């Protein structure tokens, strides 16, 4: 992997192994979703950042401040099959004090089409206390050197679907899987859910009906609270439509608190 | 990767990813397992295997016949850090009408060493029926053109850890954990559960505290039922003891055995 020519994106190419692939022999959505994650990780190491945080700044982490994923958008148009080579870009880019953003294009390596493309929110939080904050100027002039100062979007669009609003699902949903939990291996590198274990629990309760005679396109999905080692989810799903859409929740299988919400958009074989 | 110089052997290389590490941001056991069967995989597609089957021959295509594995054994003397590069060296061998086994030896790229080892056992089982008679003359011949003709093991020393029998855990245990059940992310292309998954899940009733204090050393692992995607399974754990400990996955429901396995622990 390496930085561009501007040091202001970062791109890196894999080969879609074996144990990634599903019935079709191409790159499942978590695959891609765990891609995307370590680009961005290699992305933010190559800039300077330390191994203690992801793309912590010298004040964040004097502060205890963290960045957390708000939401994940991920358009597919073609999965990479099982032995193909796929290049991503990923660059950052602040979004005032809201707080930041990180965007991806995905490539077919030889053709150099666009198969994909992908972008996230990230919002401020202290690390101890779990209270959400804006970004401070202090801290918004540390990483706007490593951003493109005009705006580069992955998804331009003036109404585009990586910004639309999500309802809640209400009771009762029309598909359901209960009972999921967490094992060591959905854990990150601090004893954590790996963000890319919430996108495979909402698209359990997804019938295998549709898995088999759908591909899916798109899928939006907006983190709410953490899912603890030692919790358990329930994952709804109801349909909302040659193209199928679908809305999700997962929330803690006692209570029924909230932990996720998102949609699908899957169009037909 | 590539075949090695005689073509008896496939050696490839890996960058450890940052969700492929745990803890004190090393690979986990899982992530090593995973690459091990990478690494399987590419070298019986270098070697001219179709895409239907995993190392299935022309003749076993035929009979409706394909390798499962019987039994895991890895020992890691040290885990890759998050983005090292780990090489890993792969063959096959003919047990004789047995079945087959396949070795690997992983090294670190930069300084040459062995990290770590491992060595599986294969038996021929028919797809359609799941009827483990395994046969050879057709096969055998098929195959043995891959493979060193003298014996190469990744575990030479006689009467070693690998071929050790493991016992059958008694109830009660002294750990467990209850209701496993794999997600679509856990099967294989081919809808069926993914081999590390069973490690994932046998490790699940190891004490966090071991965990947190200890390195895992070796895992022996032997297979003898499949968890379908329906199933679910609960993962039992007693200390036979360095720490050692006997594990057994057995059916939540009836309590059939699916795997057994021993692991071997060292204070950090
Ligand atoms: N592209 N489809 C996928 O990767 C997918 C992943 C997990 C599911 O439960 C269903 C579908
Ligand atoms: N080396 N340790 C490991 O990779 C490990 C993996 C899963 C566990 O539940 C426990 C330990």
């Amino acid at each position: 992997g390496s930085l561009t020519e501007d040091g202001l994106s970062y791109k890196e190419k894999f080969v879609v192994r074996s144990y990634e692939v599903g019935s079709n022999k191409t790159a499942t959505v978590e695959t891609i979703a765990n891609l995307l994650q370590e680009v961005g990780c290699n992305h933010a190491q190559s800039v300077g950042f330390s191994t203690d945080g992801f793309a912590t700044t010298t004040t964040m982490r004097k502060l205890h401040l963290i960045w957390v994923t708000a939401r994940m958008h991920i358009e597919i148009y073609k999965y990479p099959a099982w032995g193909d080579v796929v290049e991503i870009e990923t660059w950052c880019q602040s979004e005032g004090r809201i707080g930041t953003r990180r965007d991806w294009i995905l490539k077919d390596s030889v053709t150099g089409e666009v198969t994909g493309r992908a972008t996230s929110k990230w919002v401020m939080m202290n690390q101890d206390t779990r209270r959400l904050q804006k970004v401070s100027d202090d801290v918004r002039d540390e990483y706007l050197v490593f951003c493109p100062q005009e705006p580069r979007l992955a998804f331009p669009e003036e109404n585009n679907r990586s910004l639309k609003k999500i309802p809640k699902l209400e009771d009762p949903a029309q598909y359901s899987m209960i009972g999921l939990k967490p094992r060591r291996a959905d854990l990150d590198m601090n004893q954590h859910v790996n963000n890319v274990t919430y996108i495979g629990w909402v698209l359990e309760s997804i019938p295998q009906e549709i898995v088999d005679t759908h591909e899916l396109q798109v899928i939006t999905l907006d983190y709410r609270r953490e899912c603890q080692q030692d919790d358990v989810v329930d994952s709804l799903t109801t349909t909302t439509s040659n193209d199928s859409q679908f809305l999700h929740l997962l929330r803690l299988s006692g209570d029924g608190q909230e932990i996720n919400r998102g949609t699908t958009l899957w169009r037909k074989k």
